């Protein structure tokens, strides 16, 4: 028993992190096979960031201008190209520690682990959700860019995020591993506004099911409700609307606890209107939305990986 | 910027986890050099747990009764001994992935990372604190015993915890790597009561300093206070008393924020008496005590490891 915000084990990713230096800037890169991936703003100076023309700046760089280091081993760049907002550096040595991997573009509300790195070296690991406004609320300092987010399925590492920037508001924005930003952001030093950050309703329900599995049952009430009636209340509190796909995804948790989704929705409705009255659920005084239904099943059943 | 409950990277520990089987029971073991460490209750049946005589049960076991597996590689046990509540299985092959390591017995209030494992395979990683009553509030299912807690300093893994049991109350108890339980618990299926679980005051202060570093300053008030006056209020709310050693440890955070410890204590005092009024600090509606002052400095300065 117990419930924790659990990250994936990071060992398979630790062996892929390298340090990338171009001119004076030093960021993290991700070394898979014989290619290193890193944010293209590694080629910028502090002055270029206000309005960078990446194509023009990249012309002034040659293969020998990029210094890639893996601990103390040194890689020779024999080819470079820009793909959207990431640089692909072809090196001479394939990474012997390359795991079974895949590049995936996640959807808002999905969760992943971040391996925060500085100078190519791992600093720590934590779990987070992609917010509905395509930001993440991470922990990143200068030099952490190029750190990656990932999931592990079976023996395969699915890379889904590379960190690029901190917004003036303190939240974080980045790309998939093909270099397409999540959200409308651009890699330029200019005022950018994220949208409204709504609560991931299907995740909150999954976490309420986790609470019941672990013995916190006080919020379970007599009422029930309808999907339309619930969504009308949810949207007033900036909760994402619930759809039938969401109800389908919660089916196995319903089956294990004997509590129907709409009944659970009626408990949530009352929690939104009346608050929590100074009580807690799974050790929290706020409704938590960084666990997907799959995260709950995974943790409550003990799924392991390679 | 940002602040997250961050675990250490787990790769160095993942390569040390093995599966240990004796008779019908299968737990996790920790393979360092040519020794495997595991909970001694691996030699018990479900019936033995009510009142086990470990010395007598261990007599009925020989070296070939223990099956240790590392993925698909198999270790041959050539010597076994009991040290307090852990078994030390001498094997024929030294672990090639043995890191620089150390065994350490931590003090209540210190934090560490747990690598939750099942059948010798990693499932996830999370950070937790040793509570003042020597329990931890983990996430553990059947088969997770022998999972270990650890810290990383420089290039050295400091093992400080091995999981042994779940109390009837849902909290977790275990030993150091010499097999001495933390707290008064015994590895036997009997009703055991943990003491009162108090809040780790010095950690709460460190986290308030983290909040100020990250821009949450609303709780900062006009008043100040004295150590004696603060402790008188803290003990009413089951907070650990603050000592001068605690004030000394917080010195660097005081220097970086320009806020004196006693001034920060006066803010906490008002938070304890008046509550939080539906506001949050670093995304939480509760005062958080699972960050040590060192965790805050580490995260807010970007310390890396091997
Ligand atoms: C994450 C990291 O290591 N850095 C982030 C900031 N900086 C370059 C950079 C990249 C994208 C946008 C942006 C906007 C303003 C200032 C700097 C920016 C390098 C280090
Ligand atoms: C953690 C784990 O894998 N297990 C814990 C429970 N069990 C054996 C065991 C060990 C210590 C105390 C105790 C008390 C009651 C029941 C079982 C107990 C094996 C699996």
């Amino acid at each position: 028993s117990g419930f924790r915000k659990m990250a994936f084990p990071s060992g398979k990713v630790e062996g892929c992190m390298v340090q990338v230096t171009c001119g004076t800037t030093t960021l993290n890169g991700l070394w898979l096979d014989d290619v290193v991936y890193c944010p293209r703003h590694v080629i910028c100076t502090s002055e270029d960031m206000l309005n960078p023309n990446y194509e023009d700046l990249l012309i002034r760089k040659s293969n020998h201008n990029f210094l890639v280091q893996a601990g103390n081993v040194q890689l020779r760049v024999i080819g470079h190209s820009m793909q959207n907002c990431v640089l692909k550096l072809k090196v001479d040595t394939a990474n012997p520690k390359t795991p079974k991997y895949k590049f995936v573009r996640i959807q808002p509300g999905q969760t992943f682990s971040v391996l925060a790195c500085y100078n190519g070296s791992p600093s720590g690991v934590y779990q987070c959700a992609m917010r509905p406004n395509f930001t993440i609320k991470g922990s990143f300092l200068n030099g952490s860019c190029g750190s990656v987010g990932f999931n592990i399925d079976y023996d395969c590492v699915s890379f889904c995020y590379m960190h690029h920037m901190e917004l003036p508001t303190g939240v974080h924005a980045g790309t998939d591993l093909e270099g397409n930003f999540y959200g409308p952001f651009v890699d330029r030093q200019t005022a950018q506004a994220a949208g409204t950050d709504t609560t991931i309703t299907v995740n909150v329900l999954a976490w309420l099911y986790a609470a019941v599995i672990n013995g916190d049952r006080w919020f379970l009430n007599r009422f029930t409700t309808t999907l339309n009636d619930f969504n009308l209340v949810a949207m007033k509190y900036n909760y994402e609307p619930l759809t039938q796909d969401h109800v389908d995804i919660l089916g196995p948790l319903s089956a294990q606890t004997g509590i129907a989704v709409l009944d659970m929705c009626a408990s949530l409705k009352e929690l939104l209107q009346n608050g929590m009255n100074g009580r807690t659920i799974l050790g929290s005084a706020l409704l938590e939305d960084e666990f997907t239904p799959f995260d709950v099943v995974r943790q409550c059943s003990g799924v392991t990986f390679q």
